[PDB]
């Protein structure tokens, strides 16, 4: 309902928590829950915490598609609506 998601994708076989806390840290999501069998994870925002505040949370992170992370180049994209 009052939450986002990021499709997150590309990363490399060694990704470790660390690198995904500090990446998307000033976009501060909610959910936080890497899958290296595909090489995505999810990241959910809660839309409730700031009506006028989830927009730029969201445009920071959503900076980050096209970003390198630990050698390897990565994607940022929408999920929830399509």
């Amino acid at each position: 309902g009052n939450r986002f998601i990021v499709f997150v994708g590309s990363l490399p076989r060694d990704i470790t928590a660390v690198e995904l806390q500090n990446h998307f840290k000033n976009s501060s999501p909610d959910q936080i829950r890497l899958r290296a069998d595909k090489g995505i994870a999810f990241l959910e925002f809660d839309a409730d915490k700031d009506r006028t505040g989830i927009q730029r949370r969201m445009d920071i992170a959503l900076l980050q598609h096209g970003t390198l992370l630990k050698e390897k180049k990565i994607n940022v994209e929408l999920t929830v609506g399509g």
